[PDB]
């Protein structure tokens, strides 16, 4: 079968199995229990990474997301053209980015020695998951809502690790609809089998 | 019209450029000027890219696409020449993933150059630093080893990608040295380098 290199807390390791679930395609898959390296190091160590029968690896998760809603027969989860296409893909970087900054500044404090910590960094990083969740809130709510798609899939697993990584930045005050969104998608099947451990 | 954000600096944004230049679209795209770093935002880029990264790409609309990938997908959807990203098949996966082994080779890079251009020395982090440093060498060697003949077939979205994470090492890196260990390499770069797309998208 597909091999898929993985690790259970990656938010973008997160996304591929949701959509696995999702998709119907869980059964599939065999996952590789593969190692982090964030600090210093399937040779490039791509997590997630998916071989194919063949050998080949296809990375990272954007990829491999592209090419796993091509192999069920449902109603695709990536808009194969048009404007949707562009915009649902758009709304998934968004989170993709929440997730970049979100590990930043995770690596930064659970793995940075103190006295190397920048303030101003922390803080730039900071501000980009606050303007992005406010976006999402002002513009993004009813896009999510109506199709629990590449976008609404990647947004899930943001917050879900936002949850996860840095429960003192309190989201769900300011962003009340995105809140009430998230609590309910938390609910599917597919959410509730993929949380991060601990 | 089609606004980009850009600078010549970045190498996310060159790829975009060097589609445009590819492809013959250059004209239909207005740039607009981002200077940015995490600690020194671009208050304009914000309120269309909340990421506050470049390159972003408002349509005609007011809609604005983001990151790279989404913005290089939707411009070769716009021009009537071969597509340089595959839109069917084994070959989308792959050089989609070729590319995404450049983007990784690129992410590691900016995150260098802003720890050591932006970040005060005495809180340098060495052996993360070690640890990018060999995550770009074991990418190149990949490169090295299982990509060269992929690469020269089709001056494509790998390609593309793969020349302008070199491009980058040279100009934020030029102290790391990657044509020693990786010749092969070295000599399609040497080569494409010479692409009009190429020389017209160069950094400063
Ligand atoms: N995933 C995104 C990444 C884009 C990206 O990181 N762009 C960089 C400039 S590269 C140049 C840095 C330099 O000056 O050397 C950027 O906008 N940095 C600003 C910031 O992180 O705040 C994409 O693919 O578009």
């Amino acid at each position: 079968s597909l091999t898929l290199f993985h690790n259970p807390a990656s938010p973008y390791v997160r996304k591929v199995m949701v959509l696995l679930h999702e998709t119907g395609q869980l059964n599939r898959v065999a996952l590789q229990a593969s190692q982090l390296s964030p600090v210093a190091p399937n040779p490039l160590g791509k997590i997630p990474a998916l071989r194919l029968d063949n050998g080949q690896v296809l990375y990272d998760s954007r990829v491999i997301l592209d090419y796993l809603d091509q192999q069920h027969v449902g109603n695709p989860l990536i808009p194969r053209d048009g404007s949707a296409r562009w915009r649902r893909l758009t709304l998934a970087a968004l989170a993709d980015g929440i997730m970049d900054a979100s590990v930043l500044v995770r690596y930064e404090l659970a793995l940075r020695a103190p006295e190397k910590h920048w303030e101003q960094w922390l803080d730039g990083q900071r501000d980009k998951i606050r303007r992005a969740l406010a976006v999402l809130e002002a513009e993004a709510i009813a896009e999510l809502a109506s199709h629990f798609d590449i976008a609404a899939i990647s947004v899930a697993c943001a917050l879900g690790y936002l949850d996860f990584r840095h429960p003192d930045l309190e989201w769900r005050q300011d962003h009340p609809q995105l809140a009430a969104w998230y609590f309910e998608i938390s609910q599917r099947p597919s959410m509730l089998a993929t949380r991060p451990p601990v």
